[PDB]
């Protein structure tokens, strides 16, 4: 599935993620727009042969089982094909672990790289939340 901007913002909020270890909202629908541009089924391959997947790319080196990751583990307790669901609580479930392990949103180096200190209330301008 593909989210609109809105759409995913509100989804997110449902989900408990609107200031969830700190991070406002804007924040998360940043993070998710450079990691998949609001598409449930993104992946991508890590040089290291893990793969990102879905909404937030989450990584199979730690957080997700797909068989196919030597040596990972899966902290989330899921398989990574869960986070392709047009149903975004797993990714949503996961992001909440990932974001609790010490470095917080800096566990996405897109957010460092693209969204960190910048207005990331612009995400969300505009949505019935
Ligand atoms: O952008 C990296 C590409 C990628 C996606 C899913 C599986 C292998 C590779
Ligand atoms: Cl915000
Ligand atoms: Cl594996
Ligand atoms: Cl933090
Ligand atoms: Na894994």
């Amino acid at each position: 599935k593909v989210f609109g901007r809105c759409e995913l913002a509100a989804a997110m909020k449902r989900h408990g993620l609107d200031n969830y270890r700190g991070y406002s909202l804007g924040n998360w629908v940043c993070a998710a727009k450079f990691e998949s541009n609001f598409n449930t089924q993104a992946t991508n391959r890590n040089t290291d042969g893990s793969t990102d997947y879905g909404i937030l790319q989450i990584n199979s080196r730690w957080w997700c089982n797909d068989g196919r990751t030597p040596g990972s583990r899966n902290l989330c307790n899921i398989p990574c094909s869960a986070l392709l669901s047009s149903d975004i609580t797993a990714s949503v479930n996961c992001a909440k672990k990932i974001v609790s392990d010490g470095n917080g949103m800096n566990a996405w180096v897109a957010w460092r790289n693209r969204c960190k200190g910048t207005d990331v209330q612009a995400w969300i301008r505009g949505c019935r939340l």
